[PDB]
């Protein structure tokens, strides 16, 4: 569902249109336009908002190889969850050593996968989890993943029986981690689960425990869709205040996915068909929630929407996905243009939980993904 | 509950190919569709592929007699992989790019519903070709008002198209049938009006989809479901021919899912199983399809668990709140009435392996 141009030869700009026309023109709709020069300036960014943090992209969001290389070529480590990931990875050069691997229950198959490539750093946040690693000691460290509806993460305590339960069974642990939720708005929750790991580092020290080496942070960093959020500096400011609590000795990885990705990718569907439905224009695109709008429903998203066609009488309409279902629609009561059949339907910010997340309903083909200034 | 030949079979199927597996029971497809023909006599069964569209399901049918129904490109490949001949479907979806009319045309399928003026139109270049459905509404996103259907019939008369006739979907898992009866009557009614119009009699009605079936909860026996549909379609003139497009009701009791747990962890009060699949997987019909499907164990000491699909995403909970036995890791927790909506709707998220599905009793 991708490939390269690797030679070219709120309101859209000419130079903007001018590319999405040629693509569809090119490629046919639905596409998703990836611009490598996002992910970069996204990287960047975050690295500048959190100096001294290695970061390991989530491949999650956007497991794209293209992605992967640009990442790795501008000096990334990479945050992996599956075998999957594993051999994506692996397929692109990436060297074992700037991986972690991070699913917190495992299958035995799952751990031997990643430490074939040479992966050898997990997480546990259970006994039973941990139980898992005696086969594997000599060749594995740990980080156990602390939680403050969450899913994974034990408590401090459980945290502190867990480390002190490691070393019983000559497991080495690597540290500590946690992940506060994806599109975090309020720092504090870094702030205050930063804190906690660092009492229990303490509280490891204090046991006469080997200190841990690592806190890693988490992902979660946030990204505007229709509302602004915090820009990314003064996002992380209080984030830095906290990490320098910690003593020197402590190195620290966040796993950004989000906010590396989601701005990155433009989706363009087209109109298929269109109806008057009880004083209301209903357009059926040809992508929808169970393609690239599948985090509709899944990430509880609400991406910014525009079309190529702008001026004269705004109408009451409705935008549905291709398939039979009832169910999917994109946006219930929107006001555009008059649309004729075929024209487009652009989304931003639809990068991250997207294509990720799409699906084979009906048999309907997947939006095609371009991928653009790879290189340079 | 769980027979011992059951609980034999699925560690049988697991033992085998591993897990998470999808098991296709053949005969319960040959089963549903036997049962749905008896409830609705002399009416034209076209089985949706949307809901299930695989392979085996197409071929186990084909050879019982039934017909199809199909919704795109990729719906048609499949039937004419599967050597169906193209008189036995018809095409469905109400909004179609030129592309997908041809796609169908190539192979033979030339039945297709409308339900506006602007699809209309884009078969004026195949009016030679085609003829068809009209498809009305009485909900959300597709068919006309009954007035409408009229303009419809009427323009197409003036365009030289042929209408083979009406279609309706009352909606999927419909459990009281008088839906359908009220539909029934209203079609009846935009039948008598096209006659006394002087235009061409409508030959056919499509009573569409959305018979239901047992899910936590029973619902009306088929025969009982069909009883009231079956007195509604006999005030029908007796030269109309009558189809449908039973989608789940042939599919969905046909499959049982098996999953395996991962691992576990106690999270305030209760036990949390991880298992290899999940909303992202087969279980994807908790979200699209607003579902509900009755969970086992092979194994008394029911302790307050969760289970959790396979996903990072704390939004892969499959069950909240659910009574069990305690599992060990590798232990199999299994859904019933797993057909329709299920793998279908499955995406690849995280990279997670779909699970398999294991055809039986195919011959
Ligand atoms: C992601 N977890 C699931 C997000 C599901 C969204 N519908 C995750 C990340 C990356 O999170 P992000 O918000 O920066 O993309 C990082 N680390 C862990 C452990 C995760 O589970
Ligand atoms: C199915 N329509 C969408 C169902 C989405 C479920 N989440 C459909 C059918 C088959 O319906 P079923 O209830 O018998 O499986 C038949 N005909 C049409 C036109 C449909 O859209
Ligand atoms: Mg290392």
């Amino acid at each position: 569902h991708s490939q390269s141009i690797f030679d070219i030869h709120p309101v859209l700009s000419a130079e903007e249109i001018h590319l999405i026309e040629a693509s569809v023109e090119q490629f046919g709709a639905p596409l998703l336009l990836l611009d490598c020069d996002v992910i970069r300036q996204q990287y960047r960014a975050l690295k500048n908002a959190l100096p001294n943090v290695t970061l390991h992209y989530a491949l999650k969001p956007l497991p794209h190889p293209v992605v992967v290389r640009t990442l790795l070529a501008e000096g990334a480590s990479f945050d992996l969850a599956t075998t999957g990931e594993v051999e994506l990875v692996a397929s692109e050069g990436v060297p074992a050593d700037l991986t972690i691997h991070t699913h917190p229950i495992k299958r035995d198959a799952d751990i031997r996968d990643a430490l074939a490539y040479g992966c050898n750093v997990f997480v546990v946040d259970n006994l039973n989890e941990l139980e898992k690693f005696k086969a594997y000691r000599d060749d594995v460290e740990l980080l156990v993943r602390l939680s403050f509806s969450k899913k994974f993460g034990c408590s401090p305590e459980q945290a502190l029986v867990i480390i002190e339960t490691a070393k019983e069974w000559n497991i080495r642990i690597k540290g500590l981690s946690f992940h506060v939720g994806s599109q975090t708005t309020n720092p504090n929750k870094y702030v205050e689960a930063i804190h906690t790991c660092r009492h229990v580092m303490e509280q490891v020290v204090e046991r006469g425990l080997p200190a841990l080496s690592t806190l890693d942070i988490g992902g979660g960093f946030p990204v505007n869709y229709t509302q602004q959020v915090m820009p990314i500096d003064q996002f992380c400011a209080p984030i830095n205040e906290a990490l320098s609590l910690l003593p020197e000795t402590v190195h620290v990885l966040a796993e950004p996915g989000r906010f590396i990705c989601a701005p990155a990718v433009t989706s363009v569907a087209s109109v298929m068909g269109q109806a008057e439905r009880e004083g209301q224009i209903w357009y059926y695109l040809d992508d929808g929630i169970y393609g690239s709008f599948s985090g509709l429903m899944f990430d509880d998203a609400r991406y910014p929407l525009t079309t190529i066609k702008q001026g004269g009488e705004l109408i009451p309409s409705v935008l549905s996905g291709p398939t039979c279902d009832s169910v999917d629609v994109i946006a219930e009561n929107i006001l555009l243009p008059k649309l004729n059949n075929g024209d487009l339907v652009i989304g931003r910010t639809m990068g991250a939980y997207t294509s990720a997340t799409a699906t084979d309903f009906n048999f309907f083909k997947r939006a095609q993904t371009i991928a653009l200034n790879e290189f340079v």
